[PDB]
């Protein structure tokens, strides 16, 4: 058991650099000039980190990230501030999460600091890439896969840490959700707390489905009383009016089945910190959502994540019914405030202890 | 889709010595040449290859490394008693694969023009089909999204190819199970009948911890009753006298937690044609099981697949005890039987439609 250390980092500049893409942009179709690889072997441990032109990789054909999905993601953001100063958004808690997730998926471990130091590296020599828009920004995607060269399904012997960067905007423009019970996103047990790949392979059926059905996107339902669980690949909120005649902003509990995502722990502590209604993170299902709607007791709904922030639901389809949820028609009040908080955070706006800066 | 007939082959400069065919591990050697077949959404299906084994050159954004978009499958070539090479039951991999791409949202490919490609592989390869009656050659082809984009959507680049491996055992030698209601392989209205690379990634971590535990493979249980599923990556198979005392092998019925494994299938089959016991597709718990052997009625407990066409269980570690399985102490009868029969068949010592020649 070991880490790889930035300060060993091997850079190796590119003679040739592309031109950047126009701030006004399609999500992750963009890279940048440089990435971050760092191999790993059971025998000698962690490499050192290096940081070179982007390439392609070249992998065994046996690696276990083919076969068993042997693998994790990460994805954090780089704002240009106003005041030109590039920041990343609460990267040390992707760095907890990546760490987690390398744990369940039995890939090595490594040391936190170091990466998100190598990350930090590799931002800075490709700083230019960060958007020079207040409506842009570079998506960090760091990737963790196991590179084992057999078959047998088993803890890998060898694996590839690397880093990727994208140039990217959008991912409000409401968008409609498709609500088939009858696909599973995450089970008690499982691994939906987890960014590891091979819980989104399995939901590209859905998601075709969904856009089959005029939706952007898939609404994951779970269990006898067909609980709402997330947003497609984002976390889901409800501002509404409870069932005792509260103002609430509510959003599935960390049960096993809802991954923890960085903006919404980053909006319950916004809502929290404000204390200007009840917070809760319970339990919401479709009767709770329609017996409410038949009150005019829903205000806005809204998934979040690094990708969209903040996501106003408008209609969700669900038993051949389309159901329309008055989001837009009620500001978006919240969704707008939580928009332009985190926004102003995130370009420097505003000061607080979420960003960092190199 | 591709055609077989459109095969390009580029043999290899310098051959590889065969392995000693008893001392084989698991798909850890693999033979001179692989089959690759590229695919893009706007041109289609690229013309098959045989080449020699290297390394495959991945974006490093391919969905196969981020999202999972991934599948296998695995079936055996074994050299007869006639020194004839014989496929075993190759047509219902190539339905299984094919149902299994249309669920990852891959492009679909005409069954039997990879069928023919892939046995074109074997007969370039066949010197490596392992001279032993208790060794062979095993076969996997695989399916993987190499979409750049980070987006998480239906892939428009993607690469299909078979390795091969040979090998003897995949590990009669008894396996302990470890038994831990806290981990679930698969879920209703998940995949788990499918064979997407998902379904593993996600059991690295109950198998290592079966491992440090002594045991072999972990013993998959679902729900509130621990309705007792799958042995490690095979199918789950009981010899018992059941509770109306009747003489029953049964085996947990495919209810969308249940792989259908081809060995399965087969010895269903078989069981069905001796017509000599009650054949029973239907769920077991921990209970039934725990039940059965205080009332001495289990006889035999092993697991099937292609890797281990049957593998017998002696042991069950479970809420802190080790449940002892008598099943070799019975012999184990009914299991050899079945391994008898179907090696038989596979090395062409009996004729029958379950085997295609070269
Ligand atoms: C990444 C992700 C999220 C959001 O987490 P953020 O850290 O806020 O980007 C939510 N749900 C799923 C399934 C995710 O993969
Ligand atoms: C492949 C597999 C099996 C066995 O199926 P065969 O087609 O008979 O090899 C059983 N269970 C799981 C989970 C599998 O992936
Ligand atoms: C799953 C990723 C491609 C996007 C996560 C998000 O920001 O919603
Ligand atoms: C999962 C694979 C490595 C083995 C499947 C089997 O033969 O049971
Ligand atoms: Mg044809």
């Amino acid at each position: 058991v070991g880490t790889f250390k930035a300060k060993d980092l091997i850079v190796t500049p590119a003679t040739i650099l592309k031109e950047k893409p126009d701030p006004n942009l399609v999500f992750g179709t963009v890279f940048t000039d440089h990435m971050l690889t760092v191999e790993w072997s059971s025998e000698f441990g962690w490499e050192k980190p290096h940081i070179k032109p982007l390439q392609n990789l070249s992998l065994h054909p046996g690696s276990s990230a083919l076969h068993y999905a042997v693998e994790l993601f990460e994805g954090l953001k780089a704002f240009r501030g106003v005041d030109n100063k590039i920041r990343l958004f609460q990267p040390n808690l992707n760095m907890d999460r990546m760490y987690r997730s390398a744990v369940r998926a039995t890939l090595p471990v490594f040391d936190k600091e170091e990466l998100l130091e190598c990350i930090q590296q590799l931002v800075k020599l490709d700083q230019e890439w960060v958007p020079y828009s207040t409506s842009a920004s570079l998506y960090i995607r760091p990737t963790f896969i196991g590179t084992e060269p057999s078959l047998g399904v088993k803890k890998p012997t060898k694996a590839l840490l690397f880093v990727l960067l994208s140039p990217v905007g959008p991912y409000f423009n409401p968008v409609s959700l498709w609500a088939n019970p009858k696909y599973v996103r995450a089970w008690k047990g499982g691994t939906g707390d987890c960014k590891m790949g091979g819980n989104y392979g399995s939901s590209l059926f859905a998601q075709c489905e969904a856009v089959d059905n005029g939706c952007q996107q898939v609404l994951w339902l779970y269990g006898e009383d067909h609980q709402i669980t997330e947003v497609g690949t984002m976390n889901l909120f409800l501002y509404w009016i409870n069932e005792d005649g509260e103002e609430e902003l509510a959003t599935p509990p960390l049960d096993g089945i809802i991954l923890p995502g960085v903006t919404r722990r980053c909006i319950l502590d916004l809502a929290h910190q404000w204390g200007e209604f009840k917070v809760s993170e319970r339990y919401l299902t479709m009767d709770d959502l329609t017996t409410a709607l038949e009150g005019n007791r829903v205000r806005e709904m809204f998934g979040s994540g690094t990708a969209c922030v903040v996501c106003p639901v408008s209609d969700i389809l669900y038993k051949g019914e389309t159901i329309h949820i008055p989001t837009m028609e009620n500001g978006p009040k919240l969704a707008s405030r939580i928009l332009s908080k985190l926004t102003d955070i995130q370009y420097g706006r505003e000061e607080r202890d979420w960003t960092i800066v190199l």
